[PDB]
Parts: structure tokens; C-alpha cells; sequence
């Protein structure tokens, strides 16, 4: 007997094409996604060449038409030199990401000023999300508070955090966050298994009290976003390591897991992985698209996925339970036991279609 | 330059068929939607014969889908017998409505024991909403705790309820509301000229400090909902007059008129309107469906709207800024400039289609 859910929404991927395609590309990334049973992905900006002006988006667009196999919508990036220079482009853009804190990005802000200014060109109709940790996450609060608009916070992974923001939520502040899964299923007791090198990542895992903190404020959690963020074994266990771990194909199990422990209800899952996501994003819907999960297959994660070219997971040997089935992406199959089933290109950008534009006022 | 909006949805009409249709019914209320931008409805239970049984709910079933312009989705309403009772049909309907004070039904709950019975026995991933006044907010407030479920508020009026319900979701309590534009356009100041008869309305209107308290506390306020509620001038000036207004046609242009005075945003209006009613109810998608609207045209509400039945207004008089020219349902013209363009009959019951059931474990 299988669950039919409706086609899942990942709002924070890195899909590493242009430039890093030895990690993953659109065609790789996007048959992870289909596998963990995510039909629609937005892929973050800091590629190389990143996604920071026009030039770069048009490439990038043709790049995703070509090879992704769901459907998609790409982050434009901030920079310390494109504010005010993206308003042509700025609605095709799933929203602008800012990199306000060290991690796998060059996109350095060096400024608050700069945050200010890219609040106050940036179309205010228009996402905003941002990579904000501990103290950043109150600072980039009050430049959307100065500037009279909505923010959205990627990756919260700390009690300090989720505590500001509910604390915001509370005085009625436009705020919304998203955690991804190694923060509620991966800590600091997990960094003597993994090593250095494949424990980086940006949060860094936290202590058990920031893990149970996310759990017991899961009511001001708005989504879950895995921030799939590739990197091969060798780079991950080499001289430099990249923060990041691969998690499509991981994410959704790992939250089945949880929903048969009776840690969260089927619709807490659905608001987080569907309904918020569109609502945030503006993302349209998907005709004829749905996902069937097996809730009874126990399995073990083995030591690498078959899809992503990260050929690495942090999750491995972990017992979980519920496993993806089938996916059928705008009445196709798209995803079977494995077997994915749809060719790259299939997917399409959902900024294009007509109910995929965000509305604004004239 | 007309703006694109989605398909809206109000989670809250009544349209008085079977056995009121004097006031109101299928084709009439659903024309009324279309003309306000709304292409989805919910339908109330409180009918004659009320949807509280199997051949009732088929009943009203039949009716709808040969009378409704719009698609739709049909409450069952909770009565003194009928818990425990409900189980192989709750799926097909909207949700579960308990009346739990004095307002134009018979579905008199006389004892909390009765709501606990409902929220022990209706499907626990099925809505809930109630009727539920001052103190009575805080009671199944508690009931909802005591059986581990979310419940959602109707139409809520009053600073005290919006505030005890923040207080609420504060402490990440599963709770949701409605709010209906009266609440938020009339005050006593207005029953002076609507009299003593048009004025009655359940809950009744509200204080300026009242009004002001459900805008202050926007940020609280899932989605609007009209408490379309029908009954003749006739009725509504005779010795024991019925309490409810129209609102299906005015809902919208009273809200635009709000987004260009700047006491809400597009966004705020497109939340309460359409993804928060899709989200809490697990409502589907309308595929080719949309509507444009005229922000710009200035009009004066007349004595009566051109659709619905009641054939008055209380919003008489009032000046708006923002108007529905076009709406689009499923790949064809429904109304136009006063002219609705789909038979009765063209609406479906959403509840019925593939992505229109709510998720369930097995
Ligand atoms: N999170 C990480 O550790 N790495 C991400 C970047 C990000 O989300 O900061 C990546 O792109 O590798
Ligand atoms: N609100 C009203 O004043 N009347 C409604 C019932 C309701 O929503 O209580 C009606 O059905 O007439
Ligand atoms: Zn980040
Ligand atoms: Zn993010
Ligand atoms: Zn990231
Ligand atoms: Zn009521
Ligand atoms: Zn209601
Ligand atoms: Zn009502």
C-alpha cells in the first residue's frame, strides 16, 4: 500500500554547473532529486562563473534547460558589485541569495551597507533568502526591518537561531526558515565517525541541545531544504575540504523516518517540503505530478547514493524506514525503484510558465 | 494594465441549497464567486436538509455539481448524534464544522463532552473549523490540546480572540484562522445606517478598537473568507431577522481597495486568498485558472450586487479601488465585465480529483 504525495519542492540545491560538473551537474543533481522525490529544485547561485548578472543567468538557463530533469527555477547571487543592476532580470530568478558569512562561495559581502543596498533594489515583490549564521541572522533581520520587507533564512541549524527567529515571529515580523536534514539527524556526536574532512559544512554540525532545540520549534520551521552541496570523497578528505554534504536522495527517507517515530505528522512533512515552498517562493504548481513512498521498507543508507557524483554521504549507516517508489513528473514516469526513467532535458525552467511568474503590482 | 492573479479560494460561503434557495443557490452563489475573483468554494453545512449524514452530503453532492459555476468543496457539519459516525465519507468532504454558539443553524452542541467526541472520531488529518466566539475559542482551544489535533477558527472578529489565538500560536500551538471583511470594513459605527435588522451578523460587528486589533495583528490572520451568508431584505427587515451578510462579490474589491491604501501587500492578500486556504485544507490546484483584475478603477459599492440573491449589501455606499474584470476556469472564460460565461454545472468537486484527497498513512 503506497502514499501518493504531491511532487516535493527543494528551495536550497547546489547543482555545481557551470564550472564544478566533476562534483554533479544539472542531468546528475536532478536524477538525485527525482530518487529522494523532489520534482522541482532552486538551484543556488555560487557556481563558476556565479550566477550574478545577466550573461551568467542566460548561460546558466540554457545549461539547466539541456540537462535537468525536473523542473527548476535558479538563484541570482548578490555581489559587492550588482546591486542595483538585476532589476531586468530579477523576475525570471527563483529570488536573490546573499552569502553573508564564511562558506563555498566568493560572493563575499564585506559590508552591512552592501546588504542595505541590495534590500533596497532588489523588486520587493521578489525572494530574498539568505545564508545568515548565529548573530548574522539578527543583523539581516534588521536590514529587512530598515527597508520594510520579508526575509527568508536559509539553513537554521542552532538553538540561538530559531529562538531569534520565533522571537521575531512573535512581533509579527516577515520571516520565514527552512533547516535541512543533517541539523535535525547529525550532531556533534556524529564528528568522530565522519572525520574533519567529511564533517565540514557550513553550519557546522551542532551540539544534541541545538538538534533537540530545531525538534521542539519545529512549529517556527517554514520548510526543509536539504542544501545538497557536493563535493567528491577526495575533496571532502583532502588538504583543503569544502564545506558541504549531498542530500537529495537522503532528505526525504530520513523525514519518513521520522514521521513513523511519530516525530512529526505526514503533514508537518507535506507544509515543509510543498506548501510552503510555493507560497514563499511563489512557485506555480505541477500538472499531473506525484510521488508514491513505500512507508513500510526498512533499509540501512549505504556508503554512497547512486546518483549524485558526490559517490559519498554523511548519513551512511543509518536505519531508516519509507523509501521513494515512484515519481510521475507532468503525467510521465519519471523515477521507478531506481531506475530514472526521464531524459536530461526534460525538465523545464517554472519562472517561464505563466503561473509560475510572481505577481507584483503595475 | 490588468494584474494576474491566481484562482482564489473561499474556505467559508454559504449557498443556501438544498431548502433556502430562495436566498441563494448553487448557480446563483457561484456566479457571485466568479464576479468576486473566487473559483473555489467551500460550502457550509448548516442547509435544510443539513449536511450531517451520508444521503444528505450525496444529496448535496448531486446538487452542487449540477448547479455550481465554480469548483467546489462541501463541509459536513458535526450534530449531537452523528460522532463516531462520519468514518467512510469524511474524506469527500472539505472538513468537519462544529457550531458551538447561537447563529443561524440547528447544529446545537449543548455540552463540551459532545466536541470531544468529534475530535476523538473524525479522521485526525481531516480539517476541523469552528464556529467559535470570545471564550468559546479558548474552549476548543483546549479540546484540540486534549485530543492532540489542529483546529482552525472561523471568522474571527474580536481583539480579544485574535489575541488569545496569537497567544496561541506563540506557544507553537496547531491552530488557524479566518477573518472576514466585514470584521475588517464595518464597525458599530456603521449600525446606525444599516439598522437593526441588515445589521445582525454572527459574530456581531465589532469596535473600532476591535477592527484595529485584527489589522494589527495581520501576521495572525491565515486567510480571509467571506461568511458568504445570504438571506433576502425581506428577511433581513422583518421581526426575527436571520444574521449573515453577502459577501462573495465584495470581498475582493474591499481588499484591493486595502493593498492600494497600503494596509497589505499583494502578497499578504494572495497568502489569505489562496495558498494558506490550499495548504490548511488540503485544497488542488485548478489547472488554467486565474484571474485579472483592474486595480486602478474607482467605484461606489451600489444597494445590491448583480449575482447574489440576498439582492442588499451592508457595504452599500462604501468607495473601493480595484475591480474583476476577467476570470479563466480551466481553459475557459468564466466571467467577464459582469457577464458570467459558464453554465451551471461547469464546476466539479475538487475532493474528487486524484490530487484533491488529503494524504493519509495507510
Ligand atoms: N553549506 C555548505 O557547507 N556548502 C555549500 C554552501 C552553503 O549553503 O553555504 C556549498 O555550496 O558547498
Ligand atoms: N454568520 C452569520 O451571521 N450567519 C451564517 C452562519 C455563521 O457563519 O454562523 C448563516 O448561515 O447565515
Ligand atoms: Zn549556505
Ligand atoms: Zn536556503
Ligand atoms: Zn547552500
Ligand atoms: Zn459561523
Ligand atoms: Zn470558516
Ligand atoms: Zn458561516
Amino acid at each position: 500500500k503506497l502514499v501518493r504525495l504531491p511532487g516535493l519542492i527543494d528551495v536550497h540545491v547546489h547543482l555545481r554547473e557551470p564550472g564544478g560538473t566533476h562534483k554533479e551537474d544539472f542531468a546528475s543533481g536532478t536524477a538525485a532529486a527525482l530518487a529522494g522525490g523532489i520534482t522541482m529544485v532552486c538551484a543556488m547561485p555560487n557556481t563558476r562563473p556565479p550566477i550574478i548578472d545577466a550573461p551568467a543567468l542566460a548561460l546558466a538557463q540554457k545549461l539547466a534547460e539541456a540537462g535537468a530533469r525536473c523542473d527548476f527555477a535558479l538563484f541570482l547571487g548578490a555581489s559587492s558589485e550588482n546591486a542595483g543592476t538585476l532589476g531586468t532580470v530579477a523576475g525570471s530568478a527563483a529570488g536573490l541569495k546573499l552569502y553573508l558569512n564564511e562558506t563555498f562561495s566568493e560572493l563575499r559581502l564585506d559590508s552591512v551597507v552592501q546588504w542595505m543596498e541590495h534590500f533596497e533594489t532588489w523588486p520587493s515583490h521578489l525572494p530574498i533568502v539568505a545564508h545568515a549564521e548565529q548573530q548574522t541572522v539578527a543583523a539581516v533581520l534588521m536590514v529587512a526591518q530598515l527597508t520594510q520587507r520579508s526575509v527568508h533564512i536559509c539553513h537554521v541549524a542552532r538553538k540561538e537561531e530559531i529562538l531569534l527567529i520565533k522571537a521575531a515571529k512573535a512581533r509579527g515580523l516577515p520571516v520565514t526558515c527552512e533547516v535541512a536534514p543533517h541539523h535535525l539527524f547529525l550532531s556533534h556526536d556524529d564528528l568522530e565517525r565522519l572525520g574533519p574532512g567529511k564533517g565540514e559544512v557550513r553550519p557546522e554540525l551542532g551540539s544534541r541541545q541545538d538538534v533537540e532545540a530545531l525538534w521542539e520549534n519545529m512549529a517556527v520551521i517554514d520548510c526543509f531544504a536539504s542544501d545538497h552541496a557536493p563535493h567528491t570523497l577526495e575533496e571532502k578528505c583532502g588538504s583543503r575540504p569544502p564545506p558541504g554534504f549531498p542530500g537529495l536522495e537522503t532528505m526525504l527517507p530520513l523525514l519518513l523516518t521520522a514521521v513513523s517515530e511519530g516525530w512529526l505528522s505526514l503533514d508537518d512533512l507535506l507544509q515543509r517540503l510543498h506548501h510552503n515552498p510555493r507560497r514563499i517562493f511563489h512557485l506555480p504548481p505541477q500538472e499531473d505530478t506525484y510521488v508514491e513512498v513505500d512507508l513500510e521498507h526498512e533499509w540501512t543508507i549505504p556508503s554512497h547514493m547512486p546518483f549524485s557524483k558526490a559517490h559519498w554521504t554523511p548519513f551512511e549507516g543509518q536505519k531508516v524506514k519509507g523509501t521513494v517508489r515512484r515519481v510521475v513528473l507532468r503525467g510521465e514516469v519519471a523515477y521507478i525503484d531506481g531506475q530514472v526513467l526521464v531524459p536530461p532535458g526534460y525538465g523545464q525552467d517554472v519562472r517561464k510558465w505563466p503561473q509560475g511568474a510572481v505577481p507584483q503590482l503595475p
